[PDB]
């Protein structure tokens, strides 16, 4: 049975690796639905956070619909490795018992939402072109907000409402991390979130468990911003046949976009130009100016918790850099 | 229509009789100033504006004022770029500002609380709003004034910056989102903040005029300019002031009644059965008020020191009518 292969391959849902690509095709195209259902119940959150079981699936269906199924990279499917990745991140041994369970729901509810209504072009594009995304938002992380405005909105939709039974000052705590944690991700914050995230590593304190010590709000939330950044850029850590697909999609997704600005008489974006490309360069350069640097520190953090991801990238690298010459 | 133009004699004043002009304008003061405004700098000819297309926006753009709200009002707008259009004179500021830096601080003070709906941006985030989820709690209300000024621009004949470059429209897009996101009071204090360190570190000629080389420098003053415009009733003659008191009191008031309906606890200054309101004025300028003009007071030394006067003026009266 189909369905019978799908809870198969769910059951890697703990695993750096998990068959995405084939889950999506034996759930019907609902990994997102799938993925994040199976690790609610993996972390007893509707239990804990008294969710019937049909409003989560209502809502997550819904917000699955509301990812483009046309886009090549920025679709339910990466909505549905961000969560299942951040998830794996949050079991990190050095951060056992460090978040709440209302911590917890909520960077895997942003994992969920963080591209949700993507149009697959940059907020550069978006911005350049006087779209009305970007004078809605005074082109400032445009997508990033849309994509909370309407994950949010949705909650609003006939039973869709997932946090309906937590305390108002629980809602009111969930929205300001969800906000946080997805803003952060807009990569024009990337260069200051790293700068924080290697002073904090240059400070860090361990309890004695050895567990990392966050006792304010600024460092818990600095690190769940980290953690969703590094899930989203995880792609390179993945293994090659994973890497490679998410290559393929972002090339095609940034090919298309290339396309619109040749057609518009503007400069082509970088990495835009399906004439003037060098795919593996390109991600060689993508490594090692912002995806090693990050993760390198995100290993240090955790260290040594994160050795074999550390690995994987590294080899994955030469592999591409191995392409070039 | 002659006493209106008599008035308007009055544009390059602080104390500007904007009530007066309101009235005789038959409810048009944004437009009238703003267009007064414009021929007294050159700014059409600078910016090859066509006239009509500029009053077709400023009329647009001043229908979007809502004339229901008490304080945050087409009055008030315009009072905030005539009070900006006066700042921007300021001697010792001689030189510092490209005419697009004087472009885009009028344009965002014309438009800086464009659509506002009369209670603040707690109710709006409170009231699970459409406009605080739209924009995720940050900045509610100025981001939404912003979309709305832009906005507008795409109407027919209102496409005042029609005849500048890309580039120039990029440059002024960017300095009056910066410019109208720090009217946000929730800023208030980190403005406040580098504007002191601005002063302690101020360079000037040997004429006192100020030297600002770097954009960082410079949008940060502008920013404060537009904030101590918005923030200027107090510092204005007293028969205005009262005026802007008796209508933010008005404002904040019917917010206090929508909260007490729905049963919400009523924001401070809101709450029609337990106010004080020359208190409140007391306060506002001790803790908000006087510390922000004092410091532009400082930068451009001596050039404000009658609008700190009048300011100092009026917290004695105010102060006074508490017994
Ligand atoms: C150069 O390769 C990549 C670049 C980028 C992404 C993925 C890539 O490869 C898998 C993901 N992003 C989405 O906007 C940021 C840019
Ligand atoms: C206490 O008196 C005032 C308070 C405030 C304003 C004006 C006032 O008096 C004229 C203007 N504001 C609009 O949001 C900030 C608060
Ligand atoms: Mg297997
Ligand atoms: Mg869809
Ligand atoms: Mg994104
Ligand atoms: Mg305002
Ligand atoms: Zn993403
Ligand atoms: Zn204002």
């Amino acid at each position: 049975e189909q369905e019978d292969v799908l809870a198969k391959e769910l059951e890697d849902v703990n695993k750096w690796g998990l068959h995405v690509f084939r889950i999506a095709e034996l759930s019907g195209n609902r990994p997102l639905t799938v993925i994040m259902h199976t690790i609610f119940q993996e972390r007893d959150l509707l239990k804990t956070f008294k969710i019937p079981v049909d409003t989560l699936i209502t809502y997550l269906m819904t917000l699955e619909d509301h990812y483009h199924a046309d886009v090549a990279y920025h679709n339910n499917i990466h909505a549905a490795d961000v969560v299942q990745s951040t998830h794996v991140l949050l079991s990190t041994p050095a951060l056992e018992a460090v978040f709440t369970d209302l911590e917890i729901l909520a960077a895997i509810f942003a994992s969920a939402i963080h591209d949700v209504d993507h149009p697959g072009v940059s907020n550069q594009f978006l911005i350049n072109t006087n779209s009305e995304l970007a004078l809605m938002y005074n082109d400032s992380s445009v997508l990033e907000n849309h994509h909370l405005a309407v994950g949010f909105k949705l909650l609003q939709e006939e039973n869709c409402d997932i946090f309906q039974n937590l305390t108002k000052k629980q809602r009111q705590s969930l929205r300001k991390m969800v906000i946080d944690i997805v803003l952060a991700t807009d990569m024009s914050k990337h260069m200051n979130l790293l700068a924080d995230l290697k002073t904090m590593v240059e400070t860090k304190k361990v309890t004695s468990s050895g567990v990392l010590l966050l006792d304010n709000y600024s460092d818990r939330i600095q690190v769940l911003q980290n953690m969703v950044h590094c899930a989203d850029l995880s792609n390179p850590t993945k293994p090659l046949q994973l890497y490679r697909q998410w290559t393929d999609r972002i090339m095609e997704e940034f090919f298309r976009q290339g396309d619109r600005e040749r057609e518009r008489g503007m400069e082509i974006s970088p990495m835009c130009d399906k004439h003037n490309a060098s795919v593996e360069k390109s991600q060689v350069g993508f490594i090692d100016y912002i995806v090693h640097p990050l993760w390198e520190t995100w290993a240090d953090l955790v260290h040594p918790d994160a050795q074999d991801i550390l690995d994987t990238l590294e080899d994955n690298r030469e592999w591409y850099q191995s392409t070039i010459p």
